[PDB]
């Protein structure tokens, strides 16, 4: 499957919409650069499974998106491990632009 | 912390003593060249967490070790997935001489 | 696209079916066990693209595989260098068992 | 050969000096901070041929640079897949300081 | 055998307390959020043995760190080379907040 | 510069010729084909500056060379460590074909 995840909210908040997703092995997510940018997805290397520094830095998106429709896509295949991955945007964190992705297995 | 794998038993069999291991994610396995060398570590694509091919090619001691006292270690870091590793010895395989590393995390 | 090679032809000859094949990027390439094991995929240094050590060890399946239905897989993602893959069986060596894999961009 | 591209050209404008260069396989290109730091190279996952993440997170030099000499070499060697690559300085992105290589192969 | 280093002095200075530590091969160092936030731990291509800046990238923790007690860590494992690692901080780098790693071997 | 060590002396010995070498960083070594095939350059993991894993896999040629001026080159730029590099022929180790390459710097 493929899970849209809107950054920035219709109602022109600064926010993930949805901020929650659970995902299965295999599934996709992908962002959509919606309203009020810049925004960016950062993972950090203690919010993965594990903590595995390596794994954070193949899924951040460190670079910034401004036009709108810009996507970013994860599929979470067999070799990402199960458990919750919490990201955020660095020019948003203030507003407390935080998501969170549980990949169960 | 470091947990040491004899490959060859004192006893004189083909085996890895312990041949089942649960290492916790900072420690280390070592593999002490004990009984009836040559032997070696090899992990197989599909043997270790996620499939990673990337993965097997690194813990793969693909070299025969043949004077005793030799050694070989792993420190299963961070940047190690959790889930159970199996290996083997290629010159003792058909005498069953294979094992398993379980990193909990 | 899946192009499978059977490793080990049905006549019971020590060959890959297909022994030549054209791939197209994204297009994958499955090797399966089918008769007379073991068989492994080697790639020599000099037989693929640019000469590239480094590419030729990460396409090489270096260990046996003995029980039928076995498989091995790799993606020509864009990664991939487009120009003819050469491969062997390394104990079938001298049987004559080798292949060809043509990538096309 | 070797291509020498001028971070800030020498008549004071936030450019790479040249913008456009085409470049073939084995051929390398130079960045030298010149004019106006800083500055830095940054490609996007979807700039570069496929849209590689893996690739555009090599050749991005994320860290900027200050003093003037400073050099950040790509040799692009077989492993680089042909197509067009295009770059960009984050700290002077508004003023337009884009870049493009183009291999041809 | 594993060394913390603060980023921020007691004192209240932008500095990382100790400036230069010296490691042997195995050992880890600890990076302790302090005081004066943010901060982060940068190595560039140029400042690791080798300049391989495969290697810097992946020792760099680019993302801001803002909690006090918040830490990374590195373990010099065999697979990192002999030599001095020199890292910054990119917010406070006009203050001069360089730090030094020596790795015996 | 560039150092021709051939496999397998002229005067029909298992034998490197020359056995030691000294090399200076960015000089290259060739392995040329010569008398006796098959031959094979391995380099063990605590045979190599730093006893890194990682860098021996890299040098190693594990595939065995059969037809008479099949080469194998390995350019010492500055990414490779100072130190004595031992390597090995492993169908002919029982008759002490055996090497080292020392880089001096
Ligand atoms: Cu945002
Ligand atoms: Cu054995
Ligand atoms: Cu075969
Ligand atoms: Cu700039
Ligand atoms: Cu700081
Ligand atoms: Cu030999
Ligand atoms: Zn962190
Ligand atoms: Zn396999
Ligand atoms: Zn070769
Ligand atoms: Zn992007
Ligand atoms: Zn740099
Ligand atoms: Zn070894």
């Amino acid at each position: 499957e493929t899970f849209t995840v809107k950054m920035g909210a219709d109602s022109g908040l600064l926010q993930f919409e949805p901020a929650n997703v659970t995902v299965h092995p295999g599934d996709t997510v992908k962002w959509v650069n919606n309203k009020l940018p810049p925004h960016n997805i950062l993972f950090d290397d203690k919010q993965v499974p594990g903590a595995s520094k390596e794994l954070a830095d193949k899924l951040s998106h460190s670079q910034l998106m401004f036009s709108p429709g810009e996507s970013y896509e994860i599929t979470f295949s067999s070799d990402f491990p199960a458990g919750t991955y919490t990201y955020y945007c660095a020019p948003h964190r203030g507003a407390g632009m935080v998501g969170k992705i549980t990949v169960e297995g």
